[PDB]
């Protein structure tokens, strides 16, 4: 369920191959921001969820840097997959940027990502 | 180089990491709190070309909390960035989700921040 | 435009009232949760916002105690609002739990609600 | 009552602030960083009545980043809490919003962590 294309309300591209062992790997094309291009993502999800009604939680890591740029920051997703007529990945993220001692208090923005397959 | 090697934050986890030329890091980790025991995988990435003045390198990894021992049916991702030096650093700021039902959904992700030492190898 | 009844999509009841000043004064009710009946809320909000199309930045604080319950924890809200046919106010919250030196870790729940007034 | 005081962070700022025994937090702001200067309004909430045990005291405020003398268009929220005995503690997590068009929203919010400490009074 959890392989497959996805994309969020941004208009970014995820496509993902998930591991019989938890493990996540695929490549990342974001819509906005300083990127180009798709960059290689890793990450981890829960291979045997609960058997009441609960969501897969998985998530994953992107560094900005690929052959054309280097944002010189990484971003992690840590959310959850809900499978059913509607699959959907309900997400959080953390976005840091490398940085200054300086100007460490403001590195990391933090927002929210849905991706559907739509 | 530098991120490579055994780190230990402020809780008295363990971290285990090798960074890959690639920009890929892979390792384990330990959890000295949570429900948790033993070693469980981990995945990430960083900045393979940072900036060469005194900015820190940015990265991030992920753990799925299941093991051959535990499932706690959640994940932690850790966003931040290495300082290099004599005193090597790693602060980061984490997301940990939780496998919920739609109704319990709002209160699926904690949110904190990790500092690592590491450890003269 | 900011001041009104607002409604997340957890059904939750947000009532504020912005004073000229860049105030803000009403009260919460949570659909879910340890809570039961309104709670006071008190904020700010930029009572002079820039002149392109930016939205207003504003925040506001709910300790979930009343005359009905105490649950011994704290949320704030931080986002924007955004005026127009139909007007809506964009945030992230941080829910902070009153706990022992040895909890401190697992205190903070991260979320993000987006307020309309349908 | 602990609670009540003036506190500093990790950055230098200056944190001044009233509880009122209606849960009420009222003072000014003084941040050491950023687009910022003088004194800023604060308003925040906080558990009057907390657990008798070795519990902290939930609480949070709010700061719109405006004054008579800037104006950011920004505002941040601590959530967090207090921490009593000897050295008395204000541990938080903050989100500082700005103002954007509806293009430039997903990168409109900061995340980051302030420790406070309280000054004899
Ligand atoms: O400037 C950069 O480094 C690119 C940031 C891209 C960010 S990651 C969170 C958000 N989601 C997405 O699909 N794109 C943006
Ligand atoms: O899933 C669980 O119950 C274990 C959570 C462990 C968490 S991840 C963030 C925090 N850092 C750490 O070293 N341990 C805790
Ligand atoms: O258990 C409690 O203290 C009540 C928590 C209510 C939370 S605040 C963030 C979320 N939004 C909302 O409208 N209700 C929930
Ligand atoms: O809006 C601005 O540009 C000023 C931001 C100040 C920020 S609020 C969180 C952080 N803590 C602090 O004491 N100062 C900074």
């Amino acid at each position: 369920g959890i392989t497959g294309t996805w994309y969020n309300q941004l208009g970014s591209t995820f496509i993902v191959t998930a591991g019989a062992d938890g493990a996540l790997t695929g490549t990342y094309e974001s819509a906005v921001g300083n990127a180009e291009s798709r960059y290689v993502l890793t990450g981890r999800y829960d291979s045997a969820p609960a058997t009441d009604g609960s969501g897969t939680a998985l998530g994953w890591t992107v560094a900005w840097k690929n052959n054309y740029r280097n944002a010189h920051s990484a971003t992690t997703w840590s959310g959850q997959y809900v499978g059913g007529a509607e699959a959907r990945i309900n997400t959080q993220w953390l976005l840091t940027s490398g940085t200054t001692e300086a100007n460490a208090w403001k590195s990391t923005l933090v927002g929210h990502d849905t991706f559907t397959k739509v």
